[PDB]
């Protein structure tokens, strides 16, 4: 069971197109040191672009040389001098990840692109804003769509910051101390197209902060998307009926088709901890490992392989739900109430030159009046409001306009059409410098 | 119990000097909007620099206005129009944290400063390098000291990156939608000395990514320091006896003083998960919270308050152990062995124009020879090595020099004096651009 | 900072009434071995029932002997022979916990008692049952109240199982190997009223599984209560309006009192991860500690001290919400719909001797018929249903009774009045054997 | 991607032999209700023991009926009336797990059996006991072997306790409320050989405490085995050289075979968090799921499938390392020192009628004397000790016997041969009542 425990091939199959490319460079490195002749350098170089399985192999690194060694045979044995598994593999992984995050950053970018573009489009819809899940203030639909953009926007700032910490080159760090044969790291950083070489042989080998940061990230992006899905499956309630799901991104409901059953917005929510799970593990796996490269570290692979395949895929379903998303407008506009407008009478007298406690006591007196009058806030008489405060005049009429209350929240970052337009710029622009 | 559950004062006492400063600005904001008169603006402004307890208060925000309201009384009621608890508090927290990370980044900087400076100083000491905890290669002491620098160096890059994400200004985001009275956010970002204002009212209110990133960070810095301490308490073993602890940073050992008992390097290791614990929680606490500002979020405080007080303090003990640290040199130099030098005979013939498998088979033949000769590698005759390979000549003598083997690992990032010197520059410089 | 890091008194104040009691026994132990004379045994025994602070002390164990040593002075020095801090403290903790779990098991018992009793009382209320948060089947209110009982019932089985694993006596395990002076463990297990003594000196000292299990438990009970609160704050939605919160267990809502704002059912949900946090830590804190009693372990205290004070308190607020809980019955009964009854026409023909696919295709044909007839399921004509299937007869009338559909789910464990009554017995009884 | 997200077959292949068996019973259930005729009951019964793949299927439940439906065709459609996926699957999982824990409890039992038996065998070996990783007291080797038994013994008490909570029968709980057709649960609990039926339809469906407890368990057993491996890889240090690994359970070391390189005892340590990871996730995945059976819950499978395959396998390698384990006795006996015996002179005068502080001050005076005499504790003259205390006499000679000091720790649970023999009984017996 042990060797079938040491066995890395099942999960690490993916490093093929990375194992050959990382070698072709180190091939070019040794010859520059004069360890290989052009003629033989060009021998194992082609093989690694001339390159079934076998039971005796442990890892993908094996699978290759074990193959390389037939077609070439001679040169093959030497190809791998000075560069051990431990430095070979981190090169084999920084490389895959750095390609996979380029991908990851693009998918996430479309999600933010898809939301911001839609926000512009649905800008004028009204619906309610909740606090402790209870109707509090009329606020715009794009203002909701936008808070999931801005927050998803941060994730790509993060993932762009990690993109650069992954781009380091460790190759040539040997096993504990560096490369004995002297081969220059610089050539290895140019060919592999990485940002720069690493300034220490024991860290490049024993450290996996690059995967740790990536899992911190993922677990945070999901915390973000599991909230987007908590909001949506709640807005998708027969009770609420704000948004209706696409019958392609929705589960089969029969004999009672009124039950437009979610699922996509549930699978997105489950992953929150399945992604966090691996991070919660990868950090404990290395809680206090003594020295340079312990075997413990074989966990780096399976983990970034699962969390990245969950992420690249989920983000696509998330964009796939926001764009299809069909909203029931009337339902949303009928979801408002003058009870939320009560706080707005306080803001009126404030502009007419009155203090707040007082201003909001008049609102309180306006509530109690309709209560006992029985007929609500819209049903209140002008002279009546002139009783509560003479400051009250003809312009109280406009305070009963839900969209007026919304265009009352200005000053950059508010929910006025003006401010939503400003946000739709800032995110798009933020993305433009990404 | 509930209100004594709602009660925030016990832990949130610290926000005093932050609650008064965040107000003095918002005081200057409202008047600019014309909500306060200079004369009254200057009334509540002084009070908030003119400013015992009381049982009826819930939070530190209360404690202040409840105090402000006597001395001023009049103006006091209005002071707090438009800015609710939810936007008041995140301002009250971004602010504290941003001062505490300035602090945090300085402490961590000295730790890296203290190690790099020492590395330069002890550069020439030799000791062994372990793999799966077993003697593998002679490598320098500063080369160990340096791998904990480079790695701690990354943490300050992170913490500097968070330092900027915390520096955002949310004030003026009202409750769900923005500020109704229009007060300009810009003035609020200038006075509070923050980088810029936030581009959304619902995110500034419901989001705590700023504390989430900080806990991700801390848990990673400890993973780093709990390893430094795993290495040190192991090097501090009577069995190993590489380093001897300061009897100030070491625990009382009696009747057998030979037992120089560690503790500081144990308290540093325990925290790994006590720091990770809060992060593991803070992310679950908000696994999928429906909408804008739920009460759930009251967890943001106690958590960054504990993790930051653990971090600022531990880092000082860590610098406090590295600088005092007294090493038993002889013990370390006697900790080497020609068995580790066996792999170096393979690298000799390689330079004399021989292939590796062959070169390392000759080493293998050299091992077996001393084995059966009984007398080890240093005890091997020249013509004997001329038997294993005629390439072997007078210069085999120098291969038995531990420091020669170490100066064999060059090419940037290795453990040669040359490379350690290069690293001592790069970190110091990295820090110079921080 | 270090000693003010070693300092245990701030959090470990609570062990007073446990430190004196654990000693009085070990006093009785040593004399039985003949290490103390009755006369002097009775000297330090009284002191420890005759027993301000001081800065030079580290722990609560200190605080006591340092006090004991004045009043007695002589005998005092010897009192503590053979029993070191490491075995003294685990005794000091098994003891506190075992009293605190007795407490914990009682609070949780009342919560289950309070729910089951209420279930009996509100048995006949109808409301809907949701799947992916969408109206699916009419089911009883006590059937909801009962699923949180049964599940909370398991937690007390767990906590009762841990109650016994905590009840082990470690005292007398010295430091690494046992007690050198021979004092019998048996007497120490009788006096301290524990279940039995521990069969190993190195485990009793280094192991904290007793707190680890307790935190596993807590984190699971909250997962349970954070769900009860997710259900309730959702049922408390102005949109849903199933249950209305007590204005004592509810937060202040003004100018729009229609917004009966939750909080208690939010504080209960936040803790989910604040409780899980400590568990997520306590397990990482000891991920692979080498040998017998490392200092790392000082984490055992602060953690079970926070998680237990959160638990004993939350459970009271949870019982405090279920009992006050006021429900809007009409709202709940009007929350049903014949669309959910469609699946019940399939179960009718099934009893009249028809196969399901067919039976449920007739229901499907009945849906489409009302759809196109425009007039819903209750509005369907008898001969009409005799068209879809002649099996349909006069008894179709009763299928439109929501409570008939509910009394259709029998066979132990269903939601028929009969089954709810059966459950109200089983839980109560389960508790009776606890 | 969504459906290839909904797809369960890849991981859930294993439930075959469980899906057919759970049906054959429910087949026998419906007929007893009179829903199936013996003749047709015996039709789908054989098929489900008469029972390639297909792309249109989602789960293993599908794969079967989709197959069942050809060979039988007729009866097949009805086979699945009243029992939906949600209750079908938990039956499909309680069942697999309950078989897999029987297995799990046996493997773990052999590990405890293998250690206890060996302890008896190596009983007389001496080696040192460490505290903060520093030589403190001479203690027996079986006394180490035994502390990992007692602690592993608890895990099987746990796993035996979960074994019973898994043994519950949910089948017949329909979807939200129970079985509509009335089929008796009792028959379903007898045929499936489970302990009893569940007393609630909404809990059996939405709850996964059974997997949650199993992951709590696993993560704890590994915390235990990752410590056993931390101890062993440290005892396996060339520096320590207490135990030598089997060259079958050890990694290839060349050119320096003195480096007997561990691995098995590293793979065991890595899993600590890979096991904890899933638990840390599975609990967050359900942090506060609203109602009866949300789709979120599809996580129950992949998780208990990975954690159980890691556990059943690791435990075998752990038994596989303890039994092969070859110890270097001389090395261990030479690992002792009279410095550890210093504390034993204090225990001598104590028996000769002297108080401790005094007794241990004489030891202190004995240390200082040898220090300044230069010649250590064994080199101390009788009249010399008669100078420090006249109580000192001829029997001081035996205090310099390491095994005497070990046989000084009696009173049940100590490290005297007498006590180790007592422990070897208690564990074996504990296992006998398991």
């Amino acid at each position: 069971i042990m060797e079938k425990f040491n066995a890395s091939i099942a999960y690490d199959r993916h490093l093929w197109e990375v194992d050959v490319q990382g070698s072709k460079a180190y091939s070019r490195g040794l010859e520059k040191a004069g360890l290989l002749t052009k003629a033989e350098m060009d021998q194992i170089l082609h093989g690694l672009d001339k390159v079934k399985l076998n039971s005796n192999d442990e890892d993908i690194h094996t699978a290759n040389e074990r193959r390389l060694k037939e077609l070439i045979g001679a040169t093959a044995g030497k190809l791998h001098t000075g560069r051990s598994r431990n430095d070979q593999v981190v090169t084999d992984l920084r490389l895959w990840m750095r390609q996979t995050c380029s991908t990851l950053s693009g998918l996430l970018w479309e999600l933010i692109r898809t939301m911001v573009d839609r926000a512009e489009a649905e800008r004028d819809v009204l619906f309610p804003g909740y606090t402790h899940l209870q109707r509090a203030q009329p606020i715009r639909w794009s203002h909701w769509i936008l808070s999931h953009a801005v927050a998803l926007t941060r994730d790509s700032e993060r993932l762009l910051e990690v993109r650069k910490r992954i781009n380091v080159l460790p190759l040539g760090s040997g096993a504990i101390a560096g490369n004995p044969l002297g081969v220059d790291r610089e050539l290895l950083r140019a060919e592999l197209n990485f940002g720069a070489i690493t300034l220490n042989s024991m860290d490049a080998t024993s450290e996996r902060d690059f995967v740790a940061e990536f899992l911190f990230w993922r677990s945070l992006c999901m915390t973000h998307l599991s909230r987007m899905a908590e909001d949506l499956i709640l807005y998708c309630t027969k009770e609420f009926s704000f948004v209706q799901l696409s019958d392609a991104y929705s589960t089969g409901s029969s004999l009672m088709p009124q039950k437009k059953n979610p699922d996509s917005l549930e699978l997105i929510r489950s992953k929150a901890g399945r992604v966090f799970g691996r991070c919660a593990g990868l950090l404990m796996t290395l809680k206090g490992l003594p020295s340079t490269y312990n075997k413990d570290l074989q966990e780096d692979k399976e983990a970034v392989f699962e969390v990245s395949d969950t992420m690249s895929a989920v983000l696509q379903v998330a964009t796939g739900v926001i764009s299809t998303l069909q909203i029931h407008q009337e339902n949303m506009g009928q979801a408002l109430s003058p009870d939320m407008l009560a706080t707005d009478l306080a803001y009126y007298l404030v502009r007419k030159g009155m203090p707040f406690r007082q201003a909001h006591e008049a609102s309180g007196k306006a509530v109690f009046m309709a209560e006992t009058k029985g007929v609500a806030l819209n049903q209140l008489s002008l002279q009546e409001l002139q009783t509560i405060s003479p400051l009250f005049s003809g312009d109280v009429i406009c305070v009963w306009d839900y969209r007026h209350s919304v265009e009352q929240y200005g000053a950059l970052g508010g929910t006025a059409r003006s401010s939503v337009d400003w946000q739709i710029r800032q995110v798009r622009a933020l993305l433009q410098a990404q």
